[PDB]
DNA sequence: ATTGTGACGCT
DNA sequence: AGCGTCAC
């Protein structure tokens, strides 16, 4: 009782862009605002790969990884734009720099950990306890919240979205203690204050529309992020969470959705998260091992303790490249050239962040797949980065990958290469 | 013939 | 160090 730790000590939000190329792209190009559109890499090949949707473009069934010919079945309006292609290969730096200006601001207004290109992670206690002492026990409005939906609610003793939205808000609203600074869902509603906040700041100055999940750890905020996707946020409570994961399926926790998700289910013969809680710590460390056992035990709870980290800068820039089917690379001309063009955009990418960010790079990663193996990489090796000098980089990733050609003459190289990446990490200030 | 990323855990 | 898992 009074001392069962309830997992209620920060206050975490999660902010991720909606379709967030295409909202780049739509910034760029007013034609596509508004339409079903998506953003494809390549077009040789069943006219390119999609790798994100808007939400016109949703209703008719289109998806990532869809091919653009097929989207175009299901939705012959589609518009597309094309990720930008130099030295052979798809650049993502139009969206690496659309990120920098969303996480820049949100910085402003706490610490983030930058979990993806397009989300992060903000730790929000401390300005929720300034905030609180400047409001001074006055009730919140529901106008700060215009945006927000709080989970679980309405319920108890209309039927359009919005109206919906703001019984469920005022449900809460009505039953807050405002009075009790530590009060956890007080806490977490100023919290939902202050990312509304940011949220109009994102769009004011970047005209980026997002979404974002508040509640008291990282996995409870990630999972409320996407309940009311798009352009809303949502609030979990700790105590929406014995209801919200009653039914809640174990693969959409993030880290679950893997083999190890998949090994609880079997094991454990459940299906929904809630169903953990009917082991003892003990039983969940024999069958997933002490920590995803003791980190099971907790979150079926509702409770998680993995920091917010203090990161906005990504710790690795990479560069790589897949050769699919007739393409794969069968002469060390050919091998030597993919390599050439990969660390030539890496030195660009590595002298840019190199002066925007006070740091170095000192270590090398190179990465290739031979042809008939099915894991994404076959071989990994790493060595000394000295210069950020394209041709001393494919020169000397040449040299860490030459002992893997089979074949008895140089001239050809067998077996044919599917991928090749190269990847600088290990960063040092300067 | 998903592709191109990126973080972290295990041994 | 090199390999594997998981997520964007
Ligand atoms: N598998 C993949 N391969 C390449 N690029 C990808 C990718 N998955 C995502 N991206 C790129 C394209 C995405 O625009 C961007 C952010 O990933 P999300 O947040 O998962 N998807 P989005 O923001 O589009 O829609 P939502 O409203 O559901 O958040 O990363
Ligand atoms: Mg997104
Ligand atoms: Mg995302």
């Amino acid at each position: 009782g009074p001392h069962m730790a309830t997992g209620q000590d920060r206050v975490v939000a999660l902010v991720d862009m909606d379709c967030f190329f295409v909202q780049v792209e739509q910034r760029q190009n007013p034609h596509l605002r508004n339409k079903p559109c998506a953003v494809v890499q390549y077009k040789s090949w069943k006219g390119g790969g999609i790798i994100a949707v808007s939400y016109e473009a949703r209703a008719f069934g289109v998806t990532r990884s869809m091919w653009a010919d097929d989207a175009k079945k299901l939705c012959p309006d589609l518009l597309l734009a094309q990720v930008r292609e130099s030295r052979g290969k798809a650049n993502l730096t139009k969206y690496r720099e659309a990120s920098v200006e969303v996480m820049e601001i949100m910085s402003r207004f706490a610490v983030i950990e930058r979990a993806s290109i397009d989300e992060a992670y903000v730790d929000l206690t401390s300005a929720v306890q300034e905030r609180l002492q400047k409001l001074q026990g006055q009730p919140i409005s529901a106008d700060l919240l215009p945006s927000t939906y709080i989970e679980g609610l309405p319920q108890g003793p209309t039927v359009q979205k919005e109206g919906m939205r703001k019984q469920g808000l005022f449900q809460w609203l009505d039953s807050l203690q405002i009075d009790n600074l530590t009060s956890p869902d007080l806490q977490l509603t100023v919290g939902a204050v202050i990312v509304e906040e940011m949220r109009a700041a994102i769009e004011r100055e970047t005209g980026f529309q997002c979404s974002a999940g508040i509640s008291h750890n990282k996995v409870l905020a990630k999972l409320a992020c996407g309940l009311n996707k798009p352009n809303r946020q949502t609030l979990v409570s700790h105590g929406s969470v014995p209801q919200l994961f009653s039914q809640m399926p174990i693969r959409k926790i993030r880290s679950l959705g893997g083999k190890l998700g998949a090994s609880v289910i079997e094991i454990l013969g459940i299906e929904y998260m809630g169903e953990l809680t009917q082991f003892t710590e003990s039983q969940l460390q024999s069958h997933f091992g002490e920590k995803n056992g003791s980190w099971l035990y907790a979150m079926c709870r509702g409770i998680e303790h993995d920091p917010v980290k203090p990161r906005q800068l990504p710790k690795t820039i990479g560069c790589s490249k897949n050769f699919p089917g007739k393409t794969a690379l069968a002469t060390r001309e050919q091998v030597q050239w993919w390599l050439l063009q990969l660390a030539q955009e890496l030195e660009e990418r590595l002298t840019k962040d190199r002066n925007d960010n006070d740091r170095v790079a000192t270590q090398l990663v190179v990465s290739i797949r031979v042809q008939g193996d099915k894991r994404l990489s076959s071989l990994r090796r790493c060595c000394a980065l000295t210069r950020y000098d394209a041709h001393k980089m494919s020169h000397d990733a040449f040299t860490v990958i030459k002992n893997c050609n089979t074949s008895g003459i140089q001239t050809e190289w067998s077996p044919p290469l599917t991928m090749l990446f190269l990847c600088a990490t290990k960063f040092s200030a300067s």
